[PDB]
């Protein structure tokens, strides 16, 4: 029914520390995500599994700098061949009234291509941030020769890196990645919607003066949670992509009834955009029991998201983002894939 | 010669566990047996008198730090307790590249907001100690305004990092800053700043970065190279009617006296033809030979000679204590500056 994209090297992604309230804890963001939601998709018999196919760092640079594309490559290296003991994780970066300059020892780098100290670098993170996007960009190619929808199983997540700044647990941005390679391949206009509890706010920034591309993300309100400094509803682009970007932002212990009418709104917009593709930035953290999150959503409204988001009528390519009770996060992503296809 | 010394026990409420370095959570650098070790040797070698702070208010704090900072200093631990975060208060998240400089309500975005680093964790007592630390630095202010030729106000935590609503590097007020702005509020027409610590005193810089009644000058290690990074290059030189105002003066690895001296001549003939009404020397004892996590090599006697050089300058002059990390001799170095200046060299 609907084919899935998964590669057995996002395992090189696995950091043993992520700062949170003062401490180093167990990393959210673990590989037994990615696994617990691959082994349901086998137990629903959801479709074909496959593996990614190696697209090179080319689409990759159609959205990240270079600079950064070797930083990610190198940073590990340096960070250990400095004398560094941990892992790699920003210690300063460019405070307000400092200047926006690139300098040359490894911690100075570590924090000018950063947003925040929660997402450690070790050894193989490169890799399998390059095979995360190679997941994404596989599902796009599947769409476009003749798939109404493919998932990209994703991990690492991507929608809070920027064209030069990663942070949130993300490196490259998989979902505007598959966006950009849509429009290279004659796509005249891609939306992207971003049903994560956060805000995609390196999607927002790397389409942000464009109008080829319209971003939608609901999320919880900045103001309370990550990525604070971005997302608010006052946002709506710059330049020609003025009315391109729409934040669609919820308060604590918002459930289904009162979310699903700001997925409306998105889906009205999305209407009138009326683009040729649809990037689907699929977080789970909107469930019931995300540890690190404030929505009330159940297991079967994920069956009632993915029809709604089905409705569209679009080609469509799910990354797979946010979500972090690994008890039920299979059984919630599975649950978008098959309410999309009629279950 | 005498000097003295001013010494806030309140310091030692300023008592982190934890500081962010490579990746690890390890013991903070900078400890309460600096302060301690300077002032034991203070008293043995008999420099001078040493007095307690005054409690000056927030009056002249404000004179420099904004409105928002100092409250949100006052209740950062309170609030990141309340909201169920068990370590200490560390920032994870700030503006990156990209991002708004809107201050939001989550204790940890103003965290981030506030901040230019992690490595400067807040505890409980770390409120009082600043607030200490500021009344030293005005204590000592008060000593030379009302007949002093000079005055060492051993500060913890340091200061010269602290922007006016940025803090960072182990610095929360600025405490150079806030003397020299007393000075320039009590009549004196203009003060200079002279930062000899390892460190870029970028938080000194931008208070004073678009003003000439303040002279702001650094000598450091290269920002490309250490902290802070982000300031404190030779291209720096002030805005506006501060231009030509603030000079940073850079040194790679392995930097000697023989030539880190003469980038202070170079500093000393800049005030010379500033002809400042007050002298704050930001004193940081890191460019010693063994200090820990910087790079410069000068030796115990090279700061009789900075003290010396210092007090030829002949003005009145404020020492307020920033870094320094080498505690078996942080006494001999700082108290070292102390006698060079009143001529045991
Ligand atoms: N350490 C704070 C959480 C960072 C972002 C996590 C996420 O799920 N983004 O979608
Ligand atoms: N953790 C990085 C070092 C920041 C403190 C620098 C200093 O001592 N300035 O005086
Ligand atoms: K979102
Ligand atoms: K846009
Ligand atoms: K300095
Ligand atoms: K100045
Ligand atoms: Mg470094
Ligand atoms: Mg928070
Ligand atoms: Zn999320
Ligand atoms: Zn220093």
């Amino acid at each position: 029914s609907m084919k899935t994209v998964f590669s057995p090297l996002h395992s090189r992604r696995h950091v043993k520390t992520e700062l949170d309230g003062g401490l180093l804890i167990e990393p959210h963001e673990k590989p037994s995500r990615a696994e617990t939601i691959l082994a349901r998709v086998k137990d629903q018999a959801l479709g074909e599994i496959l593996e990614p196919e190696e697209f090179g760092l080319g689409p990759v640079k159609r959205v990240h700098t270079a600079d950064y594309v070797s930083f990610l490559e190198t940073c590990w290296d340096e960070w250990v061949a400095a004398g560094k003991r941990g892992e790699a994780i920003p210690t300063f970066w460019v405070g307000r009234g400092m200047r926006a300059r690139l300098p040359k020892d490894i911690d100075g780098r570590l924090g000018y291509y950063s947003l925040g100290a929660d997402t450690s670098i070790s050894d193989g993170t490169w890799e399998a941030a390059r095979a995360s996007a190679n997941v994404a960009l596989t599902a796009q190619k599947l769409v476009a020769e003749g798939e109404r929808a493919a998932f990209a199983l994703c991990r690492p997540p991507g929608h809070h890196a920027h064209a030069d700044v990663f942070g949130g647990y993300c490196f490259f941005n998989n979902a505007a990645i598959a966006a950009q390679a849509f429009r290279d391949q004659g796509y005249g206009k891609v939306a992207v919607l971003d049903v994560d509890f956060h805000h995609g706010n390196g999607t927002q920034a790397i389409f942000y003066d464009r109008s080829d591309v319209l971003t939608i993300s609901l999320h919880g309100d900045p103001d309370l949670v990550f990525p604070h400094f971005l997302g608010f509803e006052d946002e709506t682009g710059e330049g020609d992509g003025e009315a391109y970007n729409l934040n669609i932002v919820f308060p604590p212990d918002t459930p289904f009834s009162i979310w699903s009418q700001g997925l409306e709104k998105a889906c009205e917009r999305i209407r009138t955009f009326a683009p040729d593709a649809l990037v689907v930035a699929l977080g789970v953290d909107t469930f019931e029991e995300d540890p690190i999150s404030f929505f009330k959503l159940t297991s079967g409204d994920y069956l009632k998201l993915g029809k709604r988001l089905e409705q569209l009528g679009l080609p469509t390519v799910f990354t797979m983002e946010g979500g972090y009770d690994v008890d039920a996060i299979g059984v919630n992503a599975v649950n978008v894939m098959q309410g999309f296809e009629g279950k």
